Order: structure tokens, then sequence, then C-alpha cells
């Protein structure tokens, strides 16, 4: 309980924030009600640390796959979004932010990462991943590297890990199974060393992170990059020539990014749902809301149908869904924290040369399963204390004293 006659909302430092804020000021020109857009850092964890003691926005936006860690620790309001307000977005964006049967967000956009190559420099993009070390050290002859993307978030080094058979969670009779992971298979190995060989062999530098990787792209030293739609906006302004294209295939697959729907939670501790949801439906979710947003930083593929289908001519946007469809939909079942921040420590770790790509993603294996270990082991202590209890109880009534 935070605030009451003003809303705070959350958002990404990559997002379009100042498109919402415009948004949250013609809210308040209408309405009395201010509206301030926030942009912390590692607020997908901040969050949930805040929201659990009455602190915390009333609106946080994240992609879906967190929301429900979110919803399991009691930290969502449950949505009301009537029948004809839901038939305005697409379906399977609804289903993304679907929990235990309920909707715990309002689904904003569909968001995959895409190829994103200097046309002046490299008019045909390289289709396989394989051959991106000779285009490297051909590119060296003219002062530039092939490709910088950001390699400190697993996100961007799942769609390689994934594409020879690497799974985070195999889904199973409608079920994703939670001692199923897929991040030690031979196909994740396959993925991972190749990377690590590329940093080893100085074709990547293992400390490249967003910034630095945005940076080469957009001042012409490097001819690739691996971003999302929220990138444009910059790459735009740099003049670049770019063009966005498919990921490239390794081992003959296709990259397999983890696609994201940008999602709007309502904190469950706010004493403003109604103004939220007011704010969101008849604010945000309408095209003039999210041009606003999308001409700021853009979006990807709209979950509202009336603008997406104004957007619907852009060639970046068919790319992003083009590298959708070869990807998977998140999960957003509560193991998806410890599942990112197992596949974090392990990438990080083998790039630096630390441990072995064996070593590292064994260890991950360990990592994302050791949660429901942890509840497996603690069920089976309280039933065996009481199986003992129960034994030397029936054992104790050997005999009896009676008057
Ligand atoms: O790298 C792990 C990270 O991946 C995803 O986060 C993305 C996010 O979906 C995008 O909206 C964009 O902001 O980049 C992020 C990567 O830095 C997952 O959504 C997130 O939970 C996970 O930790
Ligand atoms: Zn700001
Ligand atoms: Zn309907
Ligand atoms: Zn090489």
């Amino acid at each position: 309980k935070i605030e009451e006659g003003k809303l705070v909302i959350w958002i990404n430092g990559d997002k379009g924030y100042n498109g919402l804020a415009e948004v949250g000021k013609k809210f308040e020109k209408d309405t009395g009600i201010k509206v301030t857009v926030e942009h912390p850092d590692k607020l997908e964890e901040k969050f949930p640390q805040v929201a659990a003691t009455g602190d915390g926005p009333d609106i946080i936006f994240w992609a879906h796959d967190r929301f429900g860690g979110y919803a399991q620790s009691g930290l969502l309001a449950e949505i009301t979004p009537d029948k004809a307000f839901q038939d305005k977005l697409y379906p399977f964006t609804w289903d993304a932010v679907r929990y235990n049967g309920k909707l715990i967000a309002y689904p904003i956009a569909v968001e995959a990462l895409s190829l994103i190559y200097n046309k002046d420099l490299l008019p045909n993009p390289p289709k396989t991943w394989e051959e991106i070390p000779a285009l490297d050290k051909e590119l060296k002859a003219k002062g530039k590297s092939a490709l910088m993307f950001n390699l400190q978030e697993p996100y961007f080094t799942w769609p390689l890990i994934a594409a020879d058979g690497g799974y985070a969670f195999k889904y199973e009779n409608g079920k994703y199974d939670i001692k199923d992971v897929g991040v030690d298979n031979a196909g994740a190995k396959a993925g991972l060393t190749f990377l690590v060989d590329l940093i080893k062999n100085k074709h990547m530098n293992a400390d490249t992170d967003y910034s630095i990787a945005e940076a080469a792209f957009n001042k012409g030293e490097t001819a690739m990059t691996i971003n999302g739609p929220w990138a444009w906006s910059n790459i735009d302004t740099s003049k670049v020539n770019y063009g966005v294209t498919v990921l490239p295939t390794f081992k003959g697959q296709p990259s397999k990014p983890f696609v994201g729907v940008l999602s709007a939670g309502i904190n469950a501790a706010s004493p403003n749902k109604e103004l939220a949801k007011e704010f969101l439906e008849n604010y945000l979710l309408t095209d003039e809301g999210l041009e606003a947003v999308n001409k700021d930083k853009p979006l990807g593929a709209v979950a509202l149908k009336s603008y997406e289908e104004e957007l619907a001519k852009d060639p970046r946007i068919a790319a992003t869904m083009e590298n959708a469809q070869k990807g998977e939909i998140m999960p957003n079942i509560p193991q998806m924290s410890a599942f990112w921040y197992a596949v974090r420590t392990a990438v990080i770790n083998a790039a630096s040369g630390r441990q072995t790509v064996d070593e590292a993603l064994k260890d991950a294996q360990t990592n994302a399963a050791a949660s429901e270990e942890l509840r497996k082991r603690r069920e089976a202590y309280f039933e065996k204390q009481q199986q003992k209890q129960q034994q030397q109880q029936q054992q104790q009534q050997q005999g009896d004293l009676s008057g």
C-alpha cells in the first residue's frame, strides 16, 4: 500500500519509457491522476523484493516469463478484462499471461531476437554460424569485426544453444516437466562450445555487453549484431544502412530464440488497481497509446490487432515474426528465474575459460533443478519423521500403565 492518488509504473530502460510517460501525461490531463514512469536497474529482481513489503510500483512491465513467479508469490492482482476487450488482442498473447487458469497481466507485444546487419559492409548476411569466423578474419583487412552482441545475458546466447537441441523445460502431457532440464545435452554442448571457441579465438570478447555491442554496430565497427525491436531507434539515428533478418543456422538447424511477450502486471498490494486497469485498457492498449511507445522504442509484433495491422508492412517486424516462428514462446512457470540464473552463470563461466563447457552446463543442469530437489527432500524429511514417531509409539505401546 503506497500511492493512492497516483500511478507509479516500472519498465525496462531499453524500452520506450518516454512514449509511455507521454501516455501518462495524457492520462493525468484527462483524469487529474499523476503517472510516474520509472526505469530502475534490475527491476525484475527488485520487484519481488519491494512488492513483498507494500512498496513497489502499481504497474510493472516485463516479458511474461517472470510473471509466473510473481503470481506464485502472490504479487500480482488478477486482471479482469471483459470478453469484448479480450477480442482486441491475439488469443495466443493471452495464453502467455495465463497462470493457473487466471489472467495475471496485459500483453503488449511479441518480442524476438533477429540478426541485424550493416548492408554497406555485408550486402549478403551469412546464413550459417559456421561461416562467421572466416567472415570475421576477412573483415579484419578493413579494420572491422563480423559480429558483436550481448554475451552477459543468456537471452542473446540461448538461440545458438537451443539450435541443435537445447531446451529449458520439456513440455509433455500438457505440463512443463521441472526435473527435465535440457541444458546438459549434446546439442546444448555443441552450441556453447562453438560460442566459446569464437571467444577464445578472438572473434569475440568475453566482456562484450549490451551497450558495447550497440556502440560497435551503431558506429559501424562491426558488420552484425543480435538484438530485439527496441534497438532499431538507435540504429536509425546512427544512419547505418541496416537490414533485419533470420538468425544464422547452426549445424543446419534454425536458431531458436526464446520469445517474450512484453506484459503489464498490476501490483497486488496497490490501492490503485482500478486506475491501473483504466490506464492500461483505455489509454495504453489503444492505437494512439501504442503509437506513442512504439515511436519511442519499437515494440515488435504488437498484441493489439488494430495497431499490429497498421504496422503490417514493416519488413523488420516480418523478420521478428520469422525468428519468433522458429523459436518458442517462453514458459512463465515459477522455475524460470532459476533457469535463467543457472544459464547466465554457465555462459559467463565457460566464456571466461574458468570452467569447461561440460562442467558449466552440468552445473547449470543441477542449479536449474535444485529447487524441486529441495522440495522433494523436505517432503521426505517430514514423512520419515512422522513414520519414526508413529513406529516409536506403536513399539512403546508394548506396555502401558493402568490403575
Ligand atoms: O537473459 C535472461 C533474461 O532474458 C529475458 O530478458 C530479456 C527481455 O525479455 C527483453 O525484454 C529485453 O529487455 O532483454 C532482456 C535480456 O537482457 C527474460 O525475459 C528474463 O526474465 C531473463 O532474465
Ligand atoms: Zn528516465
Ligand atoms: Zn470472445
Ligand atoms: Zn577462427
